């Protein structure tokens, strides 16, 4: 069993409840969303950073275990054109669970973002046998949010 | 060298110009888009169909040559709930280039869909030596759209 650790603090939300079909309908994969309360986003697995959006509000990571994840702050955040976000990590950087990747200005985001719901998804669906979603409140870099069986 | 054949007729477009960050930012893989002008989606390679969306608007195929492709008609098309598409093939079907997978109703979709822009991506990026993107107008199951190595 592989455990995916909270990339940010806040409360776990049903992915299907996200206001974005691309996510709500699992086109890219399945996972969970998080209504944020913190100030940053960390690596949820040990592995390699893949890509970071040029607006720095999203990023992908490859775990050593072989799981591919996509973490996207809020809904339609691109429109914000990078406001309120700072990139910490670098593209193919080698990271560990809890390593900071992006830092955000929530109060600002809460004001200007259409949504602050943050999808955490396994873009790797075919390669995995089973995905178990957890519930409740999570602490950045501490709590499991998803458990998989590969 | 593997040649990816057009899965639909139309005009090649930059993936970066697709109105969807997930695709545009190639989270889902890399490739091209097609502004469709026909009525059907065929196999762009000899391989096996993997998955057909329950809304019959997108599919996965793996070529015999080991390349994994993902053809998704339009943008946000899942929201139409299958309207304008007809699954012709089956998941697991073995196909040859040009075999019909799905037929669609252009005019209907042109009217209802947010966009008819159709990404054609490689989901296997890590397994490929090079991706050479082609240009121009293509004809379903005839005109090569991408050339890959290894």
């Amino acid at each position: 069993t592989i455990e995916i650790i909270a990339p940010l603090s806040g409360e776990i939300v049903n992915i299907e409840d996200v206001p974005d079909v691309v996510f709500a309908e699992k086109i890219v994969g399945d996972g969970i969303a998080i209504k944020p309360t913190g100030n940053k986003m960390v690596a949820p697995v040990d592995g390699t950073i893949g890509k970071i959006f040029e607006t720095n509000h999203a990023f992908s990571i490859e775990s050593d275990s072989g799981v591919e994840l996509f973490v996207h702050f809020g809904i339609d955040t691109v429109e914000l054109k990078g406001e309120g976000f700072k990139r910490i990590a670098e593209e193919g950087q080698r990271v560990k669970v809890g390593d900071t990747v992006i830092e955000f200005d929530l109060p600002l985001l809460e004001e200007k973002a259409k949504s602050t719901l943050t999808p955490v998804v396994i873009s790797n669906m075919d390669e995995i046998k089973e995905l178990i979603k957890l519930s409740g409140s999570v602490t950045v870099g501490e709590t499991p949010v998803i458990r998989i069986k590969k």
